[PDB]
RNA sequence: GAACGCCCCGCCGGCGGAUGCCUCGGCCCGGGCGGCGACGAAGAGCGCGGCGGAGCGCGAGACGCGGUGCGGACCCGCCCGCCCCGAGAAGCACCGACCCUCGAACGCAGCGCGCCCGGCGCCGCCGCCUCGGCGCCC
């Protein structure tokens, strides 16, 4: 799909990745929890959650998502670990990083994440059986993903 | 407080397939025509292309063969092939043939078997061959 961030006096790296088979919901988060850093916290950041040593806060989708000491001082109580929604936001920041360190050779030392855009794709469509003769769907729910990056916002 | 939610002061993205325009199709009326079959129909099965599933077509001569006319440069891919005052690609019309199993379906059965060395079903009409009767007579 098209991009959803205009900017157009501003120097960026850019990644997209269109049909992501991972959980909608779960990925939003992880993508709003980095907005804002640079990029060499956001890379340390994520690698802690894959290891259990920090949390991705849940602003949006939390409906029996359990609260944990690990979540003190955020502004919620609740979050989670997304392991596989971490693998993706991953590969995806490491290309915007290469973009722009390669387009304009910008040293990861100024480069912060700027921008964000998650959006429900369409999904996989399988069956279930019920009792009494019944069927019902089966679905996924994955995501169309952007992150852009640049300089320090104000 | 922030956030969630809600409204939109505006700028962009998704999901979905409405609206508009388009149409080798339907529907209605009128005119023609009225042309199947034991010389095996209608229908069914199986098989057939250099690389070939479906549908059209064809029948072991199988994605076609011949004859008379016409036509005159191509043959959707990859190849082949044709090319010329006739040498002949596409296309068209009539005519002659080929025409596996089942089916009115015809040696019996439906996939297995015979009688006889041509062959070998039922009904009816007309003839003919060979015959029966303590029918009527001689
Ligand atoms: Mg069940
Ligand atoms: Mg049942
Ligand atoms: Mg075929
Ligand atoms: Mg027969």
């Amino acid at each position: 799909v098209k991009y959803a961030f205009k900017s157009d006096n501003l120097l960026v790296g850019k990644s997209r990745r269109d049909g992501v088979k991972a959980s909608f919901k779960n990925t939003y988060s992880t993508c709003r929890a980095i907005k804002g850093m640079g990029v060499k916290r956001a890379f340390a950041y994520l690698d802690n959650v894959l290891n259990h040593k920090e949390i991705v806060p849940f602003f949006k989708f939390y409906k029996g998502v359990g609260r944990h000491s690990q979540a003190r001082g955020s502004g919620t109580d609740k979050g989670r670990w997304p392991e596989k929604s971490v693998v993706v936001v991953k590969d995806i920041l490491k290309q915007a990083v290469s973009n722009a360190k390669h387009a304009h050779k910008k040293e990861e030392d100024e480069l912060y994440v700027i921008s964000y855009c998650v959006n429900r794709a369409r999904g996989r469509r399988r069956r279930t059986f019920r009792a009494h003769g019944r069927i019902s769907k089966y679905e996924s729910q994955p995501c169309h993903v952007e992150l852009i990056v640049g300089p320090k916002p104000l």
